[PDB]
């Protein structure tokens, strides 16, 4: 009966029931993004009402709604007709996806880019990309989508292997016309095919790889109840799962005694851009939004056991709404296990002759993604010691482009004549904080360097120094590795026996943030990932940092509008949201399929405990 | 066979014997340090000469020697009689640091200070410190430890709990005297105890925890020959171990197709240096260099089964000499196994219908070291991928000090009036470089932002550049976060099917270096630790960033004087070398035994395979 409790697939029929008898579902209406609520602040009068949002868009041209609907009640609370110019286009529906290709097929303008390249259509496969915002005017309040073509030799040939540059296209997907098709001039095609499966490229399999079993003889250490409430080695959480952020946790907290403490209320990857830094009009304006315009949720793979996930696995299978309301199951979806990670603590004493050592161990919550070439890993740790991370391991294939004769400075050469241009992979992890309870600050911890002279004459003397953010004005901070700066959330209300308000400290990788020009449309449009840390007061609409609906939207909503209301954040209901990601200058190694890459980030403890929580860890 | 097999029991009681022929092993002499000299470059010597590498102390006062035997001739190459006012004091022998709490309990001066603080001398555990060099004249050409004091309430109490702040002594260990007693006044001694096994402390022991079993039914996938020698899913090399630096990995190479490809020569930790940050004058003197004045190899923990090192384990037991030349046998000193790394490449394409995953696993050579209060754990991995990466491991107790009644801003508050004054763990790791051969060089790659304009009107272009190294007085580099620093190290004769020069790119983690003020002897001393970078032309004789002689050494030798040099290392024989470490401002939750913390750095390749190097694992 926990609030927090995975969507049925009857609540999702039920929305559609709903939805029908009101008169929202017609036809023509598409369901582009559906999802459950979570409770309001207090809830302390459990009035169990189950609601779901909404965005129906409508293919017939006419305006999109925002819709709320009780599922306890069989309501609709509220329908708000949406105004795209203004606010933004709805997430892109895999069935719109599919209307490019089709639709350039029989577009002579296309035909006649394909012809004088000498390719089939019929062979011509077209990545359907988000089209953002740029100078054609004509596109607003229009739904558009930006087409690259590759070639496809064959039925199991990697497109990705064969680019067509100097070919680009928008269509329109609502009128279902082709806006425009521009050609740059014909580059050649790279020839060498990216069959990763194909002997001939792989060569004789490794026959030297011995077995490694991963094996747990009384079962796992963690118990789920309630479908997706964990309990695992004092820490207490809900595993939730939404279609537009995907794997959610819920009201995290650590069993510390007698008292069950909170730590983080939510938390998510609230978006993932994906921006590409190479100045060719073919390209210059490709940025993926993940999350807000694709919705990562949506594209989870079914985990394979032993493939995916080794060891004991326990697996949850979220259901998602279609495009017409219609419940579909994401079979295995999400892993979770635990798994040993090495010594936790040790120490051979001399004096007391007491020789000491213990293993340490991780809570694994994680679930993968598939967008068009793209592959990414989303995971959360928990470990033995209190210590919260987040790791995105990026794989997939890489997006490709010609090599131009005599180089580049924005794409490198993976193979003959086949290019990779450069981009970044940028998250969002978004903290609803709870540090033993919503009263919590932030402080900006820096290193302190001190000269050599009286109260330091040796001059070893080091310290640090903290700074505490008051208001959302002075909340949006960038990183300094030299300085070792991180952030602690603190609650000055709670404050362990040493009489110091008991907090976390997040430790950022610290790697570059958004590089493009500060002027540029996705430098508005993405603007939390120029700055890699942002605390604003909580409040109920503030879900995701570009906004709700980040599809061709003009800039600045978001974050950059939420810390416009300069709250006060001293000792309030906050949240966190820290930018982190990876620079890409492909190697020849990330083709023609990509190792595994990885970033992150992770918090840990500081004077959250009266002591080590983990003494009464047993030796094994 | 190998010339760089293990050191034997029989070479070292052979070097003893030719020492002791030679007349420089007498009654009064001990070895300070031992170890086996490399092989030199190029195939000089036709067969293989084995050499070792003394320091001999001697008790009665007169000079120490360095002296190099060929044990494979019975000859002494070299005898040379050092001034340890110049050039510095040998390594501190194990003997040596039971003297100075035996001393100390019968000297007036410390027994007053006892008394005044009503201590019972007995129950007095003095933890035996390396001096440094400061302002004592009578200390030049001594060889001096510092004491530090700690109560032990009775035989498996652990003193770190009871630090008696205000009080320090000067010991000089050969005339056996106490040169001087410090007291700056009484200190209360912290009552709590830090008994980590005590129930009282740990409370009920939790029986949660289930087992997780790891095991490889047919065994490992590597081979272990000649003793040493590893064979790894196409990597090659050679486990060596020195007592001062520990592990070494020498002949790091792999397997591309029909050519076994060098990638780094050697590979270890040549220092790690513990500067505290505390201005009292009872510790403001306190930096251990763990490796340059103790030798972490000699402290190596014999590791057990099951605890230490989990799954299907091979141990090496590296053998090492005592102080009078007799062999002494670390058993299980070094661990090897493989290990599960998740996955390593996937991606799921729905034009192909393809869908790829494959698991990823590492090659895993570590050992642990124990050193008064401090455990520290050195790994070294390797990835299918072609990965290699090293990671430090901090556990132990952290030192411990009275905590001021005022509070501090160089020492942190762990328990009711006990402290833990800041500090840094800093390593240098030296990599002999052999990208593809020793004709190599290195370039600073920082990412480049660009201004929206011409050639980039919208503003999206991002790019990068790449500087060479050219000369050692070029060669001293500091990170920078920001810009996504990172050096490759690459060969320009030897190109790619690209045409490009194969490389390997390392990547830091960008922590802060040496926090000490430019001018303090902890800064001259370990001058390597205030850059990031360093990279000098290879030298016979250039093995330790902190030269040959770190104990109560000046500067004056070292990474600094080796660049003065200012020699060619474009395209040459190179030595990279890297600092990393960590600022540790202590948690309560390091206390009583500190948690695992961890720091390290990676290098992968770049552009050295022509493609992805992991086409030919198996699906399994
Ligand atoms: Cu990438
Ligand atoms: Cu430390």
């Amino acid at each position: 009966a926990s609030p927090f409790r995975l969507a049925s697939a009857g609540e999702i029929s039920e929305v559609q029931g709903i939805l029908r008898t009101a008169g929202l579902l017609g036809p023509e209406k598409r369901i582009a993004y559906l999802g459950v609520l979570d409770p309001a602040r207090g809830a302390g009068s459990e009035a169990e009402d189950r609601r779901f949002r909404v965005f129906i868009h409508d293919v017939s041209g006419a305006r999109p709604q925002e819709v709320t609907v009780s599922v306890t009640n069989g309501t609709v609370i509220s329908a708000v007709e949406l105004d795209t110019a203004a606010t933004g286009e709805l997430p892109v529906l895999e069935e719109e996806f599919e209307v490019v290709e089709q639709l350039l097929a029989t577009d002579e303008r296309w035909l006649k880019a394909l012809a004088a390249r000498n390719l089939d259509v019929s062979k011509v496969r077209v990545a359907p990309l988000s089209a953002g915002v740029f100078e054609y005017a004509e596109e607003r309040g229009r739904r558009i989508l930006r087409g690259l073509a590759f070639v496809q030799d064959f039925p199991e040939d990697s497109a990705w292997a064969h680019p067509v540059d100097g070919l680009v296209a928008y269509v329109d997907v609502v009128s279902k016309e082709v806006t425009r098709v521009i050609d740059t001039g014909v580059f050649p095609v790279p020839a060498e095919h990216g069959n990763y499966t194909d002997p001939e490229l792989t060569g004789p399999l490794r026959t030297t790889q011995k077995p490694i079993s991963i094996t747990q003889p009384e079962g796992p250490s963690f118990t789920v109840t309630g479908g997706n409430h964990i309990e695992w080695e004092k820490w207490s959480l809900d595993v939730g799962f939404d279609v537009r952020e995907g794997v959610v946790l819920h009201n995290i907290a650590f069993r510390d005694g007698d008292r069950l403490r909170p730590i983080i209320n939510r938390a998510s990857i609230a978006e993932m851009v994906v921006p590409y830094g190479d100045p060719s009009p073919i390209r210059s304006w490709q940025n993926y939004f993940k999350t807000g315009e694709y919705l990562v949720g949506q594209y989870a793979n079914s985990l394979e056991l032993g493939c995916d996930c080794l060891g004991d696995i326990t697996y949850l299978s979220p259901v998602i709404s279609d495009a017409f309301g219609n419940p579909r199951e994401i079979r295995n979806g999400i892993c979770m296990h635990e798994e040993d990670w090495g010594i936790l603590a040790k120490h051979s004493d001399l004096w007391s002759g007491i020789n000491y050592t213990r293993r340490n161990r991780r809570m694994v919550i994680s679930f993968f993604t598939t967008i068009g070439n793209y592959d990414y890993g989303f995971y959360w740790y928990l470990y033995l010691d209190g210590t919260i991370e987040f790791e995105a391991k990026a794989t997939g294939v890489v997006f490709t482009s010609a090599f131009p004769e005599g180089g580049s400075d924005n794409i490198s050469q993976l193979a003959p004549g086949l290019g990779a241009p450069f981009h970044q992979h940028i998250f969002s992890a978004r903290l609803d904080m709870a540090i033993d309870g919503f009263t919590n600050r932030v402080e900006e911890e820096d290193v302190v360097r001190q000269t050599m002279g009286p109260g330091n004459e040796r001059g070893n003397a080091f310290s640090r120094k903290r700074t505490v953010l008051t208001r959302e004005s002075e909340a949006v901070r960038e990183a300094d590795a030299r300085t070792g700066r991180t952030w602690i959330i603190s609650n000055p209300e709670s404050k362990n026996r040493l009489n110091e308000p008991v907090g976390y400290k997040l430790h950022a990788h610290n790697q570059p943030t958004l590089l493009a020009d500060p002027g540029s449309s996705i430098a508005r449009r993405a603007a939390f990932a120029t700055k890699d840390l942002w605390v604003t007061r909580y409040a109920d609409d503030e879900r995701y940092p570009t906004g709700d609906f980040v599809n061709q939207h003009s800039g600045g909503a978001g974050l950059p509008s939420y810390i416009a209301q300069d709250r006060d954040i001293d000792g309030q209901d906050i949240v966190v949201w820290h930018t982190f990601g990876l620079t890409h200058f492909p190697r020849v190694e990330d083709w023609p399929i990509m190792p595994v890459d990885t970033v992150g980030f992770k918090l840990r403890p500081e004077g959250f405990f009266d002591r080590s929580p983990v003494l009464d860890v047993p030796a094994n």
